[PDB]
Parts: structure tokens; C-alpha cells; sequence
């Protein structure tokens, strides 16, 4: 088997483990001239010198010399196309017609006083930026082992720590995380007498904390429309199958959520940067397009195989819907649909920033056995290959590798993911991250220098 | 107390600080014969003599500014009445122009510590867990949490377990600081020179079970280690400031500087950091360098940080003079870059950010086994890697946070104790903490915040 993503492609990827040896033939009639490993590209037709190399329906490079059919195309046989300037990129030149809406889909969630719906019932603890740091982590640890077990309806407790002139990103991120629907309607804020005492201070905090736990323990889930979901998507260990299996499937589920009237988010500026010329045309208008370019140059400025090919594989998670809004690190959306939330690719930082943007569910695609997870929101981990789903059967919540062998289609895995999202949001199924407690501490993005 | 007091740091000073809570009202007289003309709050400066216009303002024996207008004696000097002196260029600062004569050595001082195979001595018996930079991250934090609740309780002689995480994506141009820092932390003596390295299908739960068996083998071996009498020369003490206070440089800092000189005399290694806190006073550290190469190396770290950073305003030069007071009077024998380890013994300058958790993490990487943390605020700062001795600047603070302040230096402001007395009291407190005879409040309540490696490179 070989996988051809788009119809106009002139190259394909080998899926067979160990690759395919010379002599192997395919239905169309071509034949390999040499051995080609799995994940590497093969020429479908004879491509001439300086000839375009097409994959994902776009130019990923040019041939350095004439490449014969059925030959292995290595990174040394291609010339990368230099990315064009940002002021020359087309904006809103091809906004697709909205697909027919999906109505009636629901999930059991926790309705908040502000109208938002949480997928989890958590206790949030924070402190004013002018108070001392270290009290929140100490109190959260005591609440987890001494009180949390007495309130089973409470999914957990999360500490929101501030960092110790231009550092607006970290402050905005911590304040917006406390507005996430999984915290409900009230996060806890902790901050004359000759002898006060530290132990005394903590005793008072634990009394306030037990009052909140008793109230959260009495909350119940109610049937809510799928339009109240906010789903975030990010990549973990980039793989040769990421853009041909998991990513396209996530993009199909992304389009289904947009049709339900929900909010989907894709981030990672470093992962989509070399393909921004394919996102700008999908902006609903120019102000949203220029706002998209503004985030690209901000990150290029902050930073002081085929990168274009990998970027095309990442944007596959965005699906085909229109980009209705662009967010800066830690901002919250004001519109519903496909949103672009600028964030670093670094897994724990991306997750923390998406949680700040208000996601209630996160989908994490990966080609490596990573124990990534968050307590703030349930993390659905999708494998890119079947070999990976079998090796880490207790980490991979869903397998997209069935697309590479033709056993399942992008549409089938996409719908399977959509239904998995509603079941996780309803608490009917627990992701492996929530089953084993794979929760890594929040990592706020701090682009400002440390004093 | 109806006894009015002011604290004059150096003999040549023409200004002092009011110590009485609520300050001193006009009419109050002092032994020398001075008298206040107006009310002056605590922490604020008072003129000891009539200072003329453009006249020098001296504190800590150095010029902190010039008077905007003629200042009469016994008057309150606010930050709007002084003009900061333009700082001179770094290439024009004198190097090794005044290296003090080495003081007579202190012999016989010891502490009960854990001798390592490399010759170092630890003050704590910890389990270090790390992973190769090419492996996936998140496994160490998960395993450490399971070891703390399921195995650690079975091995009481083990003080605790610490996870050492690398950077998300790496192999370099500027990302040498975080790699060097994580590698040097595993060489810290409190890990005993034996950190754990972790990195039909098996599955994730199965992988962890194997790691817990390797972890239980290490805990059983560490649980059998015992402390041995070691010379105080094997100590490595780090010093940093927390909540800057008006008394920091007149009480706790000078006392820490006296204990710093005692440790140097014992043949131990002392460290002071925080580039942002000492930057506006570098012209007083450069002359104490043992030689020019160490002096230019000191200026090199100042400009590296300046480059990296590219009545509501206190005097920055005045605050900096108060911070360098922790360095004492010994000679600076070596300068380190963020996360480097020393090759010489004595007073060392380890460049690090002032940010409390990052400074601590970087000093632990440099090899400190004990840290002294001065502060004027009730902070719950602490580290698991090394015991943290928290020193209060005011007696009012030591009483308000009696379960956080390990030692009180506020007795200097009221004249009940001297810099020398509090300095020796700190030195003996350090030996007792290093021996495990006394437990700091940070280790008693478990005020341990996760390590925060300094990452000056942008995150992708
Ligand atoms: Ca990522
Ligand atoms: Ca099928
Ligand atoms: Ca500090
Ligand atoms: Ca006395
Ligand atoms: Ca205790
Ligand atoms: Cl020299
Ligand atoms: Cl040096
Ligand atoms: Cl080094
Ligand atoms: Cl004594």
C-alpha cells in the first residue's frame, strides 16, 4: 500500500512496515526501481528537472535533477520553495460555502451561571499578582489528599500560579484560565495581630476550600447542546503519517463541530508558519486575515525534513471550514466556529494556552508513546499508526492508523472521533490521561525576559 | 518601647534610617545631639548634617546621589530630593584594585554529612530522577509522584525524591544554559552521585512498574546511608534576597556577609547571585576580584544580562549597595555563568536572575548544599534539593511569621544584638541545618516548589 493525499499529487508515501523492496508493482502499473522505507516518498510518474513536487495538492519543492518513476525521493533531491513575504499573501480569496448544519447533538455537562458548559467539575485556586507565590501549590496538595477524597463528584483541584511592563501574556493567560467553564462560577482567591502564623493562615484557607468542595459536590450534569463545546487540537510527536491519517481525521471532526455551532481551535505557530499561505485564503474577511499575519510576524520576531511538507500535514487538522477569528496567546474568543489561537508548539505550553482560551476538551494526535495530559480538560490521544495503538494500548484512546491500511476512511475515523468527544465531554468514557492521572502542571507562556 | 533609634551603616555616612515602628515625631532627640524637624516614617532616610545643594548623599560609605536643594539636618529625605549619579561605563571600572588580606582561618568546625564517591558532602539524602533529552517528557513527573506516595514512606532515611526535566524540543545556539543546568543539578552532592536515568506488547503501566522496581532498588541503598563528621570546608552555601526591605542592607544582609566571611575562613565555598540586584553596584565588586581575568569575567556577565533584557521609584544604587552587603568583605575568587560549577573555593559570584525560584534552581545547579534567604515579607519560599534558612529583617516580621522565619536579624536595628553576634548565630545555624540537627521551616512543612530552570532562549 501507498497513500496519495490529494488527486493532483505526483508523489505517495509507503505504509508497509520495513518498506517495499524493488520489483513491487501497484494496480496503476508503476514499479519501484529500489527499496523505499516506510514514511518516505515515491515518484508516481517521471518528473523532469526543476519540475514541481506536489503533495497535499500544493508545491512542496522542485526536483534538483530528473527523477524517474518508482524512485525514492530523499530530502537531498528536492529544493525547498522560499516562503513568500506576509504582505503579499492573499486574504479571504477562497472562503468555502458553509456545510449544512448538524442539529440535535448533545452531551451531559455542568451548566454555569454565565451560560457556559463545563465537561469537568473542578476547584480552581489562584492569588492576586501582588501576593507571595508558593501558597497555592502547598494548599492544593493538602486539599488533594485530605479533602478531595470526601467529595467524589469533584473531578479535581487545580492551582493557578502567577509568574514572579510588557508581560501582559502571562497575566491575561492566568485570568482567562479562571474563566474556563470547567471551574464553574467561582475560583478561589487566597492572599494588627502580633502573631499571625503560616499554619493558621492555611487552616482558614482549608475551611474556605471545604465550603467550595461541598457546593461543587452537589452539582449534576444536564443535557446541553454540542454547540456549547470548545475543542482544542494540537500535535505531539510529528510523524510521517500525521498528515495522512490522524490530522485529516481531526480536520473532519473539526468541520462536524463547526456545523454543530461549537468552537474549534488549532494553534502551534511554529508548526503552521511554512503553510500560512493556505490559511490566509480561508479567513472570512481581510481584518481576520491581517490579524492572522500579525501573529505570524510577532512569532518570527520573538525567535530573534521538508518544513513546507510537514506544515501542510499540520494544517490538515483545521479541516476546510472558514477561520472566523484569530487569538493572541491567552485570549478568549468572541465568535463561534473555527478559531486560530496562536501558541508555541511545546505540548504543555500549548495545552495551558488553549485551556486559557476556554477549551473544555482537547484532541492530541501523536506518533510517539507520550504520557501527555491535563487535569483542566480531558485529553483524547489519537495514534497515527496501528503499530503505535497496539504498543501503547493504555495511552492511545483512538487509532487513526486504520486509514493507512485502507481498513477505515477519513470520514469514518472523523465521525468515530466526534462521537468519542461527546462521550468524553458527557463523562460516559474516561480518556487514559484521566484514568491514570497523567496530569502535568500548567505551563504559562512567558515571552518576556526573566529579571 | 519609647527609645528612639536610627541606623547608620558606614562611619562616613551623612544619612541614617529610622527603625521605630510608626516612625519618630518632630522634637525627638538622639545621643549624638541631633533632633528631627518633622515626622519621619520607619525605613526612610534622615539627614545627620546640613547638606548643601548638589551636595553628596553618602550611605554604605558610597555616593548614592546628590541633593536637588539644600537639605537641613534632621529632615526627611524622600526619593524626590535626590538625583541618581550617572553610572560609569563597564570598561572603565577598576579591577582587583583592593583585594583584602586573607583573614586567619577557622579550624575544627564540622557538620554531619553524607560523603559521596566524588569527594563532595551532601546535607540531604535525595533520589534524583532524570531522562535523556531525546526521550519524551512527562514520564519523570508521573513516576516521581507515584514514588512519593507508594515507596518513599517505606524508606524514612531518604529525605525525598526530585524530578529533573529537560526541554521539550532539543538535540543549541542559545539553549546551552538549560542543558548545562540540568546536567550539573544531577552532580549536586544531595543526590549522592547516583541519579536514576529512565527512558505481544508491553504498554505504559508495565513500563512504569519496571521503573518503580529500579526506583525501589535505589531507595533501599540510599536508606542505608549514614552521616559522617566532615570539615565545614565541604559546605557550599548560596545566598539570595526575597522581598527587598528598607532594613535588608542594615540587618540581615550585613549579618549574612559576616557568616559568608566565616565560611570562607573555614575553607568552604559561598555564593551570591542576582545580576539585577547587584548591577547598579558592580563598581564595588570589581575592585574585590583576586585578578583582572576574574574582574573582566565579572563585567562579561553584567553586559550579558543587560543585553538579555533587550515618589514611586526608590534609589536603585542605594538598594544595590544593600544587596552586595551579603558578599561580606572576602575576595571574589571566581565568576560563574548561569548553571556552571566552581573550580575554586572561597567567595564565588554565580550570575543568575533575581526571580527567587529560578535563582534557587541555578544555585542548586552550581552545587550549593545550603541556601540562606533574607526577606522582609512572609514568603513560603523553599526547595527540596537543599535546606533553605529564611532570615527576617525586622523583629515584627519574625513574630508575625514565627513558623516561617528560621532566624531573626531585626535585633540589630534595636541594638539588642550586633552584626557579628547575628553572623555567628547564623554560622552555627548553618552547621546545625547541614548536620540535620535542626530542620528549617521550609523542610518542616514541605514548602517545596518545583525546580525552575532558567531558559533565556525563545520557546518554539
Ligand atoms: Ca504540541
Ligand atoms: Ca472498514
Ligand atoms: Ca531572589
Ligand atoms: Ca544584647
Ligand atoms: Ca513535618
Ligand atoms: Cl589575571
Ligand atoms: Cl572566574
Ligand atoms: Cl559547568
Ligand atoms: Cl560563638
Amino acid at each position: 500500500f501507498y497513500i496519495k493525499v490529494h488527486d493532483t499529487d505526483n508523489v505517495a508515501i509507503i505504509v508497509n512496515d520495513n518498506g517495499l523492496k524493488a520489483g513491487t508493482r501497484f494496480p496503476d502499473g508503476l514499479e519501484l526501481i529500489e527499496h523505499i522505507p516506510q514514511g518516505h516518498k515515491v515518484a508516481l510518474l517521471d518528473i523532469p528537472a526543476n519540475g514541481e513536487i506536489i503533495r497535499y495538492g500544493e508545491v512542496i519543492g522542485y526536483a534538483v535533477r530528473a527523477i524517474p518513476r518508482g524512485s525514492w525521493i530523499d530530502e537531498s533531491m528536492v529544493v525547498l520553495p522560499e516562503a513568500p513575504p506576509l504582505h503579499t499573501l492573499p486574504l479571504a480569496t477562497k472562503v468555502p460555502e458553509p456545510l449544512p448544519p448538524l442539529e440535535g447533538y448533545t452531551f451531559e455537562g455542568y451548566r454555569n451561571a454565565d451560560g457556559s458548559v463545563g465537561t469537568k467539575n473542578l476547584l480552581g485556586i489562584t492569588t492576586s499578582v501582588h501576593c507571595v507565590a508558593g501558597v497555592v501549590d502547598y494548599v492544593v496538595k493538602i486539599i488533594e489528599r485530605d479533602l478531595l477524597p470526601k467529595y467524589p463528584n469533584v473531578d479535581g483541584v487545580v492551582g493557578l500560579n502567577h509568574l514572579y511592563p510588557a508581560a501582559v501574556v502571562p497575566i491575561r493567560t492566568i485570568h482567562n484560565i479562571s474563566l474556563n467553564p470547567n471551574f464553574g462560577g467561582e475560583v478561589m482567591v487566597i492572599g494588627d495581630e502580633k502573631h499571625v502564623g503560616f499554619q493558621s493562615m492555611v487552616e482558614d484557607i482549608l475551611q474556605i476550600a471545604e465550603r467550595h468542595l461541598q457546593k461543587l459536590n452537589q452539582r449534576q450534569r444536564e443535557t446541553c447542546p454540542a454547540s456549547e463545546l470548545v475543542v482544542g487540537m494540537q500535535c505531539g510527536g510529528s510523524d510521517a503519517f500525521s498528515g495522512v491519517t490522524a490530522n485529516p481525521a481531526v480536520g473532519y471532526a473539526s468541520d462536524l463541530l463547526v456545523r454543530c455551532g461549537a468552537t474549534v481551535m488549532f494553534s502551534e505557530v511554529t508548526e503552521v508558519r511554512d503553510a500560512i499561505h493556505l490559511l490566509t485564503p480561508r479567513a472570512v474577511n481581510e481584518e481576520v486575515g491581517k490579524r492572522l499575519l500579525e501573529e505570524m510576524e510577532w512569532y518570527d520576531n520573538y525567535l530573534n525534513a521538508n518544513v513546507v511538507e510537514k506544515a501542510l500535514g499540520s494544517i490538515a487538522k483545521s479541516g476546510k471550514s472558514a477561520i472566523v477569528e484569530v487569538l493572541s496567546p491567552g485570549q478568549r474568543p468572541t465568535k463561534r466556529g473555527l478559531i486560530y489561537a496562536a501558541t508555541p508548539a511545546s505540548d504543555f505550553v500549548c495545552g495551558t494556552q488553549q485551556v486559557a482560551s476556554g477549551i473544555t476538551v482537547q484532541v492530541f494526535t501523536t506518533g510517539r508513546g507520550t504520557p501527555y495530559g491535563l487535569m483542566a480538560v480531558p485529553v483524547i490521544k489519537m495514534a497515527t499508526r496501528t503499530e503505535l495503538a497496539n504498543r501503547w494500548f493504555d495511552l492511545m484512546d483512538i487509532n487513526a492508523g486504520t486509514i493507512a491500511t485502507g481498513e477505515e476512511t477519513i470520514e469514518e475515523v472523523g465521525w468515530k472521533l466526534f462521537h468519542f468527544i461527546l462521550d468524553v465531554a458527557s463523562g460516559k468514557k474516561k480518556t487514559f490521561s484521566d484514568q491514570w492521572g497523567l496530569h502535568n502542571q500548567l505551563a504559562v507562556f512567558n515571552p518576556a525576559p526573566v529579571t
